[PDB]
């Protein structure tokens, strides 16, 4: 159940999403995610933004303290905020996320996004609009601290995420490059299918791994609540029904059936332990087709606090 990436290393197809809103006491993060590998989750995602790396690390280490599974077994993915692309701060930033997370390495390094944001001051810097505040960085120079972050064994790989296809050939046609990044991780589902976008990554031998797989959880802060929800489908209800599973499942199972490696979030003891059900059916290509049909150019993340960047990646 994993995917071989471009430097050797596998990765399991199915992860687990660990981010939750503020309003969701850090406190359940741990017993989530300790849900989540008892139900067979092996891959984990988080990062420096969800300021829960201790809960996830924890979760970790109690279920290889017990005997349930060896730290071998388990791919955690980390990744390194905006405000550290400056090249003396990568290392640093990874360095504080495997403190946090009290791991040796992460398997997984990211990226998070292409776009900069100052330094040196808050997490998500503002100006008096709401709009972040930029930082003009080459990102190619970030890469290469990413790349040295791989060379001392902090991080198994390397990769990217909310990279579009041009900021992405930026960093493979960089001379001298040591590594390419194993995946680009991206919103990604039957709204928004990326379908272009996968066809140059499969070219690459870069793995798309998908997030908001299963709609997102619309947050108020960056989603509009008029967008279409996901899950209500009415061909993904068609085909749950058709194949006696969820439409959460047929969402997953679709990712998977065109080589996209998959999270999925869930805080519900019950939905966790549904999602691994993803590699229990099948799809067929009409059923495949029929989703792909449902593609509308639909980021559910669509903010004027990020739509300004002179990097965002939905410029393209
Ligand atoms: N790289 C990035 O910039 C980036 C951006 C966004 C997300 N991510 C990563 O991707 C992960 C997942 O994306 P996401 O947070 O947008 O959420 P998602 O995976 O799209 O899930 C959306 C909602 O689906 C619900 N759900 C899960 N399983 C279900 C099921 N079987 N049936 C019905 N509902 C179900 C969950 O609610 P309940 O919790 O109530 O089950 C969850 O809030 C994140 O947690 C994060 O690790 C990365
Ligand atoms: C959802 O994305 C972001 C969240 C925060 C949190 N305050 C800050 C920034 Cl700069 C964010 O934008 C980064 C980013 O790549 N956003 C995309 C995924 C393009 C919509």
């Amino acid at each position: 159940q994993c995917v071989k990436l471009n430097d050797g290393h596998f990765m399991p197809v199915l992860g687990f999403g660990t981010y939750a809103p503020p309003e969701v006491p850090r406190s359940k993060a741990l017993e989530v995610t300790k849900l989540a590998i008892e139900a067979g989750f092996r891959h984990i995602d988080s990062a420096h933004l969800y300021n829960n790396e201790e809960q996830v690390g924890l979760a970790i280490r109690s279920k290889i303290a017990d005997g349930s599974v060896k730290r071998e077994d388990i791919f955690y993915t980390s990744k390194l905020w905006s405000t550290f692309h400056r090249p003396e701060l990568v290392r640093p930033a990874l360095e504080n996320s495997l403190k946090k997370a009290q791991l040796d390495y992460v398997d997984l390094y990211l990226i998070h996004s292409p776009m900069s944001l100052k330094p040196g001051e808050e997490l998500s810097p503002t100006d008096e609009n709401g709009k972040v505040i930029f930082d003009i960085v080459d990102l190619c120079t970030t890469w290469e601290a990413m790349e040295k972050c791989k060379d001392a064994g902090l991080a198994k790989s390397i990769g990217v995420s909310n990279f579009n296809r041009r900021q992405l050939e930026m960093i493979l046609n960089k001379p001298g490059l040591k590594y390419k990044p194993v995946c680009n991780q991206v919103e990604c589902h039957p709204y928004f299918n990326r379908s272009k976008l996968l066809d140059f990554c499969k070219s690459k031998d870069i793995v798309l791994v998908a997030y908001s797989a299963l709609g997102s959880q619309r947050d108020k802060r960056w989603v509009d609540p008029n967008s279409p929800v996901l899950l209500e489908d009415p061909v993904l209800c068609a085909l749950a029904k058709k194949h006696k599973r969820t439409p959460a499942l047929i969402a997953l199972r679709y990712q998977l059936q065109r080589g996209v490696v998959v999270l999925a979030k869930s805080y519900n003891e019950q939905r966790i332990r549904q999602n691994v059900q993803v590699f229990e059916f099948q799809l067929t290509a009409e059923d495949m087709k029929a989703i792909d049909g449902l593609d509308r150019n639909l980021h559910y993340f669509n903010s004027d606090s990020f739509a300004s960047h002179p990097n965002y990646p939905y410029s393209d």
